[PDB]
């Protein structure tokens, strides 16, 4: 036997020869882009083998065969159907179905401290299958969503528990909305913008601004799997100039000695507005989403981005205190770890299956993107994707991981 | 062909005897126990033929056809390895570690407010899994009555979310966790108790089940409920409990009588007779492995997993494992969330129902708590079980470091 | 000299004989009633002398001089313009002005949550004052009894203060007021009631009145003790009001039993009595005048203004009067506290006992409630009282504006 | 007759002159002090007299009468014994021995966050008496600088009322203490501060205080009006301790962001500058002689007791005293209020200004804290002041036990 070759015979037929545009519907049909960079080596050697004429062009046993083998073990269990949504093909169109009745939830309002029609959302899965529909390719700022991006980076490098000597783990309470710190002098979690600045505080002490910056545009590079992350200066400024509740909370943090030993806290915040103005689109950050859905891994590429420990505390603390007020009701209903900023974006993991970004600007009265919301809810009340639904008694739910 | 057309021939060894010890012994070995009531019928006619027939005693492949061929399909799944936990004898070793891991741990004081949880010695110790294929291990004081406390308050729940569904219960009590100073109100801001993992939403959520009737028939209303969650294994009562909390519980009846000025009940309640049936749920009894059964019904979707039968809709079990997560081990329960990721409940006997999805449910025992509330012990043990296995809620199935994932076992 | 005789000289106008209606009138400009305890060895003597014969009737000097000579101290300084409010019949006027600028005052909702405060009619209204000296005057419906409810709660509490002392009483309740929404809480953080004016700290205060002794006679004990607080005017008791607050107490209730558990209340205690007693107390009945002469007994530093007689220790009547000050108004009692500035407690009836220290004592009552559980006319009254008169706590008695000061002529 | 006669007579003694000394040893018994603004006509002349006549020196009846004869009014009710405290000299001696009784109370520590305040020694201890009248008495360190702190919030709250009137400042600041664990909260529920002796709610009364102008005339306006508060006594500035203020002020820089996104200050408020303004007003220097005269101006129903004029509106003093009741003492003013009954604030220098309504103002300072920020022998200075005075605000006037009347003999 020889597993180029009767991989070559999955997608022959039992034609003697394979057409290129045939093998490539079948590999677009699997759910892999055709510019995944996994298949850069083989969609090489086929951008090659067309220059060498025109006249067609099948390919033989041993063309096909030196085209595919240094990438045939990411390309056969894509065609032995081994990937973890098999059926990708169905599985988008029930994407589509969540994203067109989502569409049509009008209310919400913008924020304004910018088309409130733009709605797109993107799946990546931890095998790297890929869809999207919608404006996925408009650039927005993470905002709140790099809370659980540059926690997990944090941890990465220092450890939970040295990350925890500054911040909590927990949810604040359902008005305790308004505190800074817990009991302990800690903010209550990173997700909230007292955690968030403090673990901001944490990432590459001893470097100055500048650095620390690209430090984190490195990080977000890999987990995007080196799609596209910007900088909006136009949100930077004037968040550095409507910012007067996060220069209230870093001068209680300083009094109330909260920051490690020889920080600048009126420089951190800034790096803490250069933070919220980082620009994403839906489908770079889907792919983020699905480097926490795949343990740290990024599916793209197959980079060890984050360990598996920073991954974990990042999705726990997504779980519980993602949603800002709407985190316990979010838990309970929709189980998966989520986490919204105040563009309308909603970084969505659905651990061990995919990555999602969801977003529309409109925004309830919690600071939650209208659409989204709505498409989370859908999405769980379809699919056994709620984290305590039973993978094998799950009533009328659809399972997108079998056949 | 058919299916012990190789069931047979697979253990058989070319051999055309199996002799019945060795058969019993590789069952044994997969985990099933053989009072499993899926194999009922076939642990019967083993009995029978070895009356029928008393000079061997080996099977023929023809005489074992007719002793499993009505338990044959969970049979050959059991034998060709295809339950949750495969190796399961290096699993229970593992188990067997933790248990004797925690059991040095000498702290903790046992809960004294009531006399009958003060005669529990503190040095029992017991942990049971029942996993969802019905799996058992057993370790310690395991077969040793104790009351629920509240670990029965997830299983009322699930009862009442199951009978009334999602969003009648949630009329009456919330779905989030107080916040870590508003666990000494009664009421969040809807006027509603925060979730049923507390003192009040238990009473409140007592208040829902089996409306219109009295109290004997709402208790052997879910005496037969527990029952089935625990494939009918042990599940009494202890009056003695019942009494003692019953006089010292000023606590829950200035719960009561708060609920009942803020209109909290369904009309028509008679809360004083609710506070009743509220104590005598806190002293019905289970085991370490009565309990770990209906654990593992939780585990399992709502199946018992030693009887198959349908006890709880996914609707019911997912609603308590959410809130199993957020709210279900006191103070702790967001260090719990966070470090341990699992659903789990703590009682005041020294109790720990524990579940894992998908794979398992667990009962831990040992009566010492510590200054929250909970079991020294039993948190221990489940620190010390997610450091070891990638059950964390959020742990991933492919990558998950130095941790064991006795799914697999390659 | 003679006490007796000047007086007569006063009140003679130099004519040799005083009609003694020209008298009784003129005692009543005074203020002071007829029926004033402290007076009635000489209204004894004025009824003896008109049997005498009915042909006149006047006095002598010597007539006159043995019907006053036994009150003669307490009428000098009633005719010698020596009370503490000098003229008392401007001051009555002024007060006729300020009730019936509140009876133009419409809204609230009275009490449903018994049948018996919601029988009461929601145009009744009184006022009525006690001066410390014993002046007294009345405006609207004075003489209807009403139940204190927790108008009661200053009045026990100075009671426990006065049988047991300060130092004693506060193991067991605080001394602030909450802060406005830990009006929620039962207990402050030391695990007492924050104060005795909010339910959980009555209800501690009522457990601490003659403990080992049975409810009967500790309530017989406390109408004892009103009795003097009242100079024996109306003190009474609605049964109707009692066992529909004592079914209708779930809060209450739940309170006791949290107060237990917390191990609150004097060892020895047996809660759930308790809180019947603690019922029996909130249904006592007053009408505007008795209510208002104890009300002057706080003004009055222990001293019933109309008998003399010691019924509270001085440390019981500050203790009270502060509390008031800071906790009596339910969560208006910052508000009050900062425009009135007055010790006020109000209940649910309607009735605002009212002190204003070293002056005189109020009652006021109208049933119809504001949002916050305080008779609407009441809360006016009170308003306009000391926007009126430098009655306010910090007002100061030399250079008060426009203010009008009743003690000086 | 007339007025200087009649002070000749009781001053003569019988003799026919009276030595100079004489008369001035009977002036500075009644508690005056020779340097008193209101009399100085009459030091002018006698100083004068002095020279002109070098013969004695006694003076003659005619001699007596024009030099007394512009301060007359003030003289002889200080002569005829009519001031609020007419035996000072055994008032001042009780004063002396509660004085001493405080100096042996060792604890406390020395506010120490900033150098400018471990600088005090703990051994410093001053009280000063200004009573209404002008009569003055000091014990301790009362001559030595130290700066208001907290102790300016009170003034700067007088201020701000005085000229805009009590329902526009209290759009911006509430009028209740917050509750015994919102220690910590910034604003109560309608996004106004708790009150004005809070940080929160100072800083947003210093924002009111003098709107449109630069802050060099703002502090210049409120420089003149603590000096007429202290009739010219000694007011200064710590340019050390405000520097020292703005350098370890992240609390207040927290405080200020938060109440800008609230919009707590009125349009226009420049947030760091008023953070700066607000710096400066807790630099501001007293000793316990001139703050003692600023709170007996406010005893004084707006009056400066040593020089007559009218400083603040009478609804500025007594809103002033009415927050200093319940807020003034921090986290202890529930129990100060109850205990001590007295307006007092406290600040992190050590003062304590203390106000007895229409008697007397007092500054009490030694810089050791308690736990909660208050000076330890103010605070027992207090508790001895009022277990041996009826001053308590809830005191009766008539009956009050064995405690002490100054206003009376
Ligand atoms: O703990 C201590 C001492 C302390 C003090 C300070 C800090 N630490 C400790 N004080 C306590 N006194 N009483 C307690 N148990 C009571 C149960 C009866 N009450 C309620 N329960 N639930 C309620 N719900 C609501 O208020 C609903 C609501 C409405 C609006 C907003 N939020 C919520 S009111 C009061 C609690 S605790
Ligand atoms: O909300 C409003 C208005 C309101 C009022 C009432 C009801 N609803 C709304 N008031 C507010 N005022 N200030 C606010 N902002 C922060 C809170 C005060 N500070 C803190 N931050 N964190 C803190 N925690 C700790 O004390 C730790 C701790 C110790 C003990 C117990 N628990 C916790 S104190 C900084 C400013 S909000």
């Amino acid at each position: 036997p020889s597993l180029e070759d009767l991989l070559f015979y999955t997608i022959a037929e039992g034609q003697e020869k394979i057409p290129v545009h045939k093998f490539i519907t079948a590999l677009k049909s699997t759910g892999l882009r055709t510019s995944d960079p996994r298949l850069k080596e083989c969609m090489d050697m086929l951008r090659l083998t067309l220059q060498t004429t025109s006249d067609g062009v099948m390919l033989d046993k041993d063309l096909f065969k030196k085209c595919v083998q240094s990438n045939i073990v990411l390309l056969t269990q894509a065609f032995r159907r081994k990937f973890v949504i098999p059926d990708f093909m169905s599985f988008t169109s029930h994407i589509d179905e969540l994203y067109e009745s989502a569409k049509k939830q009008s209310g919400g309002k913008v924020a304004d401290y910018f088309s409130p029609d733009l709605w797109g959302v993107s799946v990546c899965t931890v095998d790297g299958q890929r869809h999207s529909t919608g404006d996925t390719k408009v650039p927005f700022c993470l905002q709140s969503c790099v809370k659980p991006l540059k926690y997990a980076i944090a941890v990465n490098d220092l450890g939970t528990e040295y990350v925890h000597r500054y911040v909590g783990k927990e949810p604040s309470g359902l008005r305790f909305n308004k505190l800074f710190l817990n009991e302990d002098d800690k903010p209550h979690n990173p997700m909230v913008n007292a955690g968030a600045i403090v673990v901001t505080s944490l990432i590459k002490q001893g470097v100055n601004n500048a650095e620390k910056f690209d430090y984190v545009m490195q990080f977000l590079n890999k987990m995007a799997g080196n799609e596209y992350v910007g900088f909006s200066n136009a949100t930077f400024q004037s968040e550095r100039e409507s910012g007067d509740r996060n220069f209230a909370i870093g001068y209680y943090l300083k009094e109330k000695k909260c920051f490690p030993e020889g920080t600048d806290m009126v420089g951190i915040l800034d790096f803490y507005f250069q933070l919220c103005s980082i620009e994403v689109t839906c489908e770079s950050a889907s792919v983020m989403a699905a480097t926490l859905a795949n343990g740290g891994f990024c599916p793209i590429t197959g980079e060890r981005v984050l360990s598996p420990e920073a991954v974990r505390n990042t999705l726990s603390l997504m779980h519980s205190c993602g949603m800002y007020d709407f985190s316990g009701q979010f838990a309970f209903h929709v189980g998966l770890p989520a986490k919204s900023g105040v563009a309308g974006g909603i970084l969505l993991v659905v651990p061990n299956v995919m990555g999602m970004m969801c977003w529309s600007p409109p925004l309830d009265k919690m600071g939650n993107s209208v659409k989204g919301i709505h498409f989370c809810h859908d999405l769980v009340s379809l699919c056994n994707f709620h984290n305590y639904d039973n993978l094998r008694h799950f009533a009328k739910k659809l399972d997108p991981r079998r056949e």
